[PDB]
């Protein structure tokens, strides 16, 4: 059901990798810089993101990243159903719109991405933030 | 006010320090293994929560690391408060005690802190979690 279900997906910049996961139902994004797109990295970042937040099923751009046994092993332990299939280019648009406007303001790419985070979620769309609407999600579901 | 106080503190493991953002009303953590204590891991620690969660103050046990002008521009940034002073001893015990428990289980202290995490805040206290009731006292206040 809409209140566990994440989208992952990587996007390149700067010759690094950007690990995002979005929040289908609300538009809330987690995001992460990493040396490469792994199985290792997938799998660790799986972990970090459902002990934060319910995350119930889980969905990417790269079928081929989730056959890894690493991102296997995180899934069965978290309890995460994987499903096949997946707005994403958009996103990925969306997020580096943001990152090029704040790029100059810090030395790391990682704190760029932070900030990019940062500004995505708290960004009213009267209208909610993503932040509020994640939040909103899922305390309906308690 | 009480729905965006968070707790900052360190504790060291093999050799290794754990920096842990407690949000004082639910017992929600975050946490994550980093070399050593610094104003640049606070910092990137800091700018990181406040795009995920509503961060509107934040306590330390270590008031040094806070002076650190990287920790002032990632709380101005963010438009944190610093709030001087602060069952922090109890929650380095408990989340110490379930890193043990599950050491043996992976390779890496960062696993092994990312399921003890995962363990804490999906842990009944017809009891809630601290995960369900961070959404709760959040999702009041809007
Ligand atoms: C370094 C490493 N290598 C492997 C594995 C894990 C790993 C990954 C996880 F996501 C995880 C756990 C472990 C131990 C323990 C439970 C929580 O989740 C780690 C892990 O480090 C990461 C990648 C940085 C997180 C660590 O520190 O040990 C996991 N292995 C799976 C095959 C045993 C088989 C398996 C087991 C269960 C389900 C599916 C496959 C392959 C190698
Ligand atoms: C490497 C680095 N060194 C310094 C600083 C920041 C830094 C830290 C932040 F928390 C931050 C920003 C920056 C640029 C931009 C806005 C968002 O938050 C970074 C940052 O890397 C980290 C530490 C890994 C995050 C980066 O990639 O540039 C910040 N500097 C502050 C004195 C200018 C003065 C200041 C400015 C505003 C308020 C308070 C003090 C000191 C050196």
């Amino acid at each position: 059901s809409s209140p566990g279900i994440w989208q992952l997906d990587c996007t390149h910049l700067e010759g690094k990798v950007i690990l995002v996961a979005v929040h289908v139902a609300s538009g809330y994004i987690e995001a992460e810089v990493i040396p490469a797109e792994t199985g290792q990295e997938t799998a660790y970042f799986l972990l970090k993101l459902a002990g934060r937040w319910p995350v119930k099923t889980v969905h990417t751009d790269n079928g081929s990243n989730f056959t890894s046994t690493t991102v296997k092993a995180a899934c069965w332990w978290a309890g995460i159903k994987q499903e096949d299939g997946i707005v994403i280019e958009s996103m990925n648009k969306e997020l580096k719109k943001i990152i090029g406007q704040v790029r100059d303001q810090a030395e790391h790419l990682k704190t760029a991405v932070q900030m990019a985070v940062f500004i995505h979620n708290h960004k009213r769309k009267g209208g909610y933030s993503a932040g509020e609407r994640i939040v909103d999600i899922i305390a309906t579901d308690i």
